[PDB]
């Protein structure tokens, strides 16, 4: 399921903005959830210094172009520890076939990457 720890963006709205966050998020990230909402599903307020600037261009590109990609990315936990984390960014259509939302699931893969 990898629904261990997820947001969900709104895909109408400029930037992606995370409309919910799960507790598992909240604990893998180190932010709480009023920290997390309202910010860009794309995650850019966990990147930094080491994250891999063309992975970051590709993962913007998934959201403009509503695709369903997954990527490994080194992030950052609110108090700078740096993460490899596994996530795919996957887009929920309504009935209509419109994109309404970004599921976006997260995994720390340090230990094997």
């Amino acid at each position: 399921s990898h629904m261990t720890n997820f947001v969900l963006g709104n895909a109408q709205i400029v930037d992606w903005p995370i409309v919910y966050s799960n507790d598992g998020f909240c604990k893998l990230s180190g932010y709480h959830r009023a920290e997390v909402m309202q910010k860009s599903s794309a995650c850019s307020f966990m990147y930094g210094e080491l994250t891999d600037k063309d992975t970051v261009e590709k993962v913007r590109q998934t959201f403009e172009n509503y695709e369903m990609n997954s990527f490994e990315i080194l992030m950052y936990k609110k108090n700078r520890t740096p993460v490899w984390f596994f996530v795919k960014i996957a887009p929920i259509r309504n009935e209509q076939d419109k994109v309404v939302l970004f599921l976006c699931t997260f995994s720390d893969i340090t230990a094997f990457k």
